[PDB]
C-alpha cells in the first residue's frame, strides 16, 4: 500500500526518523518516502528521493533480510551482521568471477573482482580502502578480499602462495589483535597488503606493511580489556609442551603484565585459536627454532613483569632473583648481567664506562620499556619473515592494495595511542573527501564539461592541520622531548597556550570518568585526551646496557631483533620520535594511495552491544553522516560518474547503429542522437563522453541484446 504524497519520513528524538509540515506517525503521536519498487535497492543513487531517512531505512530494510552490502553511488556500504552468513562460500566466489558490478548483488567479492578488471583494463594499480569505527567490519572484509583473490588464483609443511597469503592474517592476529571494549578482536595496528599481479592477471606475489603497534598493551590493560591474544592462547594449555618450555603456570592472574583487566572472552576459544596460530606459522614456512624462539620471547615478557625491586640516594636492588632467572634463560642471557644492567646502566667515558644509578621507579619503567621493545621488534620480524616467504620473484606488473587500519575509538581513558589511531581515521576520511568531491569535479573542468563547483562541506583540513602541521599537537610533543626539564604540565601548558581559543578543533576537556586534559573535535566525535606520559611514550628510550646484552644473546631471534640498534649518538665538542615517524609513514601511505584507483568500502557498526540484526538508528546515522554517504551519493547523481573515451565508445557501441560511421568524437555524437535516449543524460568532453547516473547501464543493456 502506497500513497505518493502522504507517506513521508518525520524526525524523531529516539529513533532519528520514523515512517508516517504537520501529520501523525504510524504509531500515534504527531521528506517523501520512496515507492515500494525501490525497497531493498542495490544502489541508493537510483532512489527517487534522497535524504537521510531514505538511505537509513533502505540500509535497515536490507539488513533485516541479511543483505549486509549496498552500493551508494560509486562506492559501497556494509553493516556488520554480528553473525555468520552463507554469502562467503567458495561456490559464491566462483560465480562472482568476471561479472560487471550490476550483474550480481552488492558484495565485497564484486568490489574485488571489479578492482581486478579495472587493473587489467586500464593498466593501473588499484586499492581497496575499508573505513569504519572499532568493530565495524574492516578486518573481516579485508580477509574476504584476500580470500576472493586467493580462491580465484587457486583455480589456475609450507603450502602454496595462495594458502600463505590467507594464513598471514591469523598469524599476525595472535600478536597484534586484542580484546578492547568495542571489539573482542580489535586490530591494534594498521596494515596495507599489496597483492601483485603479472601483465596478464596471474597472482604473482604479495607483501604486508604494518603501521604503529599499540606497545602499551603488552604491559598495561584497562578494566574492560585484555592484553594481546597470544598470551591467553599459550595459557590455554591446548599445547602443554609450551607451558613447560616457557616455564609458566596456566593462570593469567599469576602475571601482572597481562592480568590487569579481563582474562577470558566469551566469543573467543583461546584453545582452538592457539592451534590456528601455530598452523599458520607452519604453513608460512616458520621452522621449529623460529616458532619456539617467538614463544620463548613471549614467555620471557611474562616473567619480566613479575620481577620485584627494592631499595639498597635511592638505589634499586633485585627483590628476589626467582623471575629474572626464568626470563634470562628463555632469552639466552646471563641473569646477573641483566639485573646489573637494569639497576646499574653504563655511561660511555670514551673507551671506558661508569655506571649511573636507578631507583625502583626508574628500573620498573626500563623493565616495562624493554618488554615493549622486544614485543614490537618481534612483531616487525614476523612481518618481515611473512613477506620473505610471500616474495615469489615471479614476474609482476600491477598490484591491488588493501587497507585495514585500526578503527576510530573512544575509551573512558584516551591517551597517545588513541590520538595516533584516530588521526589516521581522520586522514583516511579526508582521502575519501578529496577523491570524491575535489578530484571528481576537477575532472569535469579538465574535460571541458559545463559545471559549477558544488561545496559538499567535506573537508577536515582544520583538524588534520591541528595535529600534524608545525606547532600542532604532534609538533609540540616532538619539541617537548629532548628537553629534560620538560614535564607533563609544560607540554599541557604549551598545547593550551598555542591552541585554546586559537584552534576550533581544540577545546577544554568535557569530563566519575577518568581525568582528561584536552578535547579534540574529530570527524566522528569529541575525544577527551589524557597527556600523562606522552613525552616518554614519544621518546621511547631504552636501557642500552640491556639492549647490548640482547645483541650478544645466545638466541638468534633476540640478537637479530636488536642487531641494527640506533644507540644514542656519540657526544661532540659543543633522532626520530614516534609521532614524527608515524606522520612520515601516514603521509608516505596517503601519497602512495593517490597513485592508484581507490575503491571505498564503508563499514557501519549497527549497535553497541554486539547484537546480531539489531540496528540502532542514532548510531547508524552518526556514521553515515561523518562518513559522507549522502554527500557521496549526491555527487554520483548531480555529476557524471561514468565516462568513456571516444575510441572505446565506438569500439563497443558501434554495433547499436553502424549507419552512424570517421572521427572519434564526431562519430560518437552521431551515434548517441540516433538512439531513443534522453539527450540531456550525457555531455561531450575533450576526450571522453560523460554519462549521467544510469545511462551506461541502458546502453550496455542494448549492447547485450544484439
Ligand atoms: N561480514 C561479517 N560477517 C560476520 N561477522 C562479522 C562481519 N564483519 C564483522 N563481523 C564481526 O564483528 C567483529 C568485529 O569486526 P572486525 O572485522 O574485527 O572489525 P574492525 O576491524 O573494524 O575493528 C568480528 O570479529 C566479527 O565477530
Ligand atoms: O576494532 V578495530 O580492528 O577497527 O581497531
Ligand atoms: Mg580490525
Amino acid at each position: 500500500p502506497f500513497d505518493l504524497k502522504k507517506d513521508v519520513f518525520v524526525p524523531d528524538d529516539k529513533q532519528e526518523f520514523v515512517k508516517a509540515v504537520t501529520a501523525e506517525t504510524e504509531y500515534g503521536k504527531t521528506m517523501q518516502q520512496n515507492p515500494p519498487k525501490f525497497d531493498k535497492i542495490e544502489d541508493m543513487a537510483m532512489l527517487t528521493f534522497l535524504h537521510e531517512p531514505a538511505v537509513l531505512y533502505n540500509l535497515k530494510d536490507r539488513y533485516g533480510s541479511w543483505m549486509i552490502y549496498t552500493y551508494s553511488g560509486l562506492f559501497c556500504v556494509t553493516v556488520n551482521p554480528y553473525k555468520w552468513l552463507p554469502v562467503y562460500t567458495p561456490e559464491v566466489v566462483a560465480a562472482y568471477r568476471g561479472k560487471k558490478r550490476s550483474e550480481a548483488p552488492p558484495h565485497i567479492f564484486s568490489i574485488s573482482d571489479n578492482a581486478y578488471q579495472y587493473m587489467l583494463t586500464d593498466r593501473e594499480n588499484q586499492s581497496i580502502l575499508i573505513t569504519g569505527e572499532s568493530g565495524a567490519g574492516k578486518t573481516v572484509n579485508t580477509k574476504r578480499v584476500i580470500q576472493y583473490f586467493a580462491v580465484i588464483a587457486a583455480i589456475g609443511g609450507k603450502g602454496t602462495l595462495e594458502d600463505q597469503i590467507i594464513q598471514a592474517n591469523p598469524a599476525l592476529e595472535a600478536f597484534g589483535n586484542a580484546k578492547t571494549v568495542r571489539n573482542d578482536n580489535s586490530s591494534r595496528f594498521g596494515k596495507f597488503i599489496r597483492i601483485h599481479f603479472g601483465a596478464t592477471g596471474k597472482l604473482a606475489s604479495a607483501d604486508i606493511e604494518t603501521y604503529l603497534l599499540e606497545k602499551s598493551r603488552v604491559i598495561f590493560q584497562l578494566k574492560a580489556e585484555r592484553d594481546y591474544h597470544i598470551f591467553y592462547q599459550i595459557l590455554s594449555n591446548k599445547k602443554p609442551e609450551l607451558l613447560d618450555m616457557l616455564l609458566i603456570t596456566n593462570n593469567p592472574y599469576d602475571y601482572a603484565f597481562i592480568s590487569q583487566g579481563e582474562t577470558t572472552v566469551a566469543s573467543i576459544d583461546d584453545a582452538e585459536e592457539l592451534m590456528a596460530t601455530d598452523n599458520a606459522f607452519d604453513v608460512l614456512g616458520f621452522t621449529s627454532e623460529e616458532k619456539n624462539s617467538m614463544y620463548k620471547l613471549t614467555g620471557a615478557i611474562m616473567h619480566f613483569g613479575n620481577m620485584k625491586f627494592k631499595l639498597k640516594e635511592e638505589q634499586a636492588e633485585p627483590d628476589g632473583t626467582e623471575e629474572a632467572d626464568k626470563s634470562a634463560y628463555l632469552m639466552g642471557l646471563n641473569s646477573a648481567d641483566l639485573l646489573k644492567g637494569l639497576c646499574h646502566p653504563r655511561v660511555k667515558v670514551g673507551n671506558e664506562y661508569v655506571t649511573k644509578g636507578q631507583n625502583v621507579q626508574q628500573v620498573i619503567y626500563a623493565t616495562g620499556a624493554l618488554a615493549k621493545a622486544v614485543y614490537e621488534r618481534m612483531f616487525n620480524w614476523m612481518v618481515t619473515r611473512i613477506n620473505a616467504t610471500l616474495e615469489t620473484k615471479q614476474p609482476r606488473q600491477y598490484f591491488i592494495g588493501v587497507l585495514d587500519i585500526a578503527g576510530f575509538e573512544i575509551f573512558d581513558f584516551n591517551s597517545f595511542e588513541q590520538l595516533c589511531i584516530n588521526f589516521t581515521n581522520e586522514k583516511l576520511q579526508q582521502f575519501f573527501n578529496h577523491h570524491m568531491f575535489v578530484l571528481e569535479q576537477e575532472e569535469y573542468k579538465k574535460e571541458g564539461i559545463e559545471w559549477t563547483f558544488i561545496d559538499f562541506g567535506m573537508d577536515l583540513q582544520a583538524c588534520i592541520d591541528l595535529i600534524e602541521k608545525p606547532m600542532g599537537i604532534m609538533s609540540i610533543l616532538e619539541e617537548e622531548c629532548m628537553f629534560p626539564k620538560a614535564t607533563d604540565m609544560t607540554f599541557k601548558a604549551k598545547l593550551f597556550d598555542n591552541h585554546l581559543g586559537k584552534s576550533a578543533n581544540f577545546q577544554k576537556p568535557r569530563n566519575g570518568k577518568p581525568e582528561a586534559h584536552f578535547s579534540l573535535i574529530h570527524y566522528a566525535g569529541i575525544v577527551d585526551y589524557n597527556i600523562i606520559g606522552w613525552l616518554q611514550k614519544n621518546k621511547d628510550p631504552l636501557n642500552e646496557t640491556v639492549v647490548g646484552l640482547y645483541q650478544k644473546s645466545s638466541l638468534k631471534l633476540l640478537s637479530t631483533l636488536f642487531a641494527n640498534y640506533a644507540g644514542a649518538d656519540a657526544p661532540i665538542e659543543k633522532f626520530q620520535t614516534v609521532s614524527a615517524l608515524h606522520r612520515e609513514n601516514l603521509n608516505k601511505l596517503m601519497t602512495n594511495l593517490r597513485s592508484t584507483h581507490p575503491h571505498f568500502v564503508r563499514c557501519i557498526i549497527p549497535n553497541e552491544t554486539k547484537s546480531p540484526g539489531v540496528m540502532d538508528n542514532p548510531l547508524v546515522m552518526h556514521q553515515l553522516r561523518c562518513n559522507g554517504v549522502l554527500e557521496g551519493i549526491r555527487i554520483c547523481r548531480k555529476g557524471f560518474p561514468n565516462r568513456i573515451l571516444y575510441g572505446d565508445f565506438r569500439q563497443r557501441y558501434r554495433i547499436l547503429n553502424p549507419a552512424a560511421i570517421i572521427d572519434s568524437r564526431k562519430g560518437a555524437e552521431k551515434l548517441l542522437s540516433s538512439l531513443d535516449i534522453d539527450h540531456n543524460q550525457y555531455k561531450f568532453g575533450h576526450t571522453k563522453v560523460f554519462f549521467k547516473a544510469g545511462l551506461l547501464g541502458l546502453l550496455e543493456e542494448m549492447r547485450d541484446e544484439r
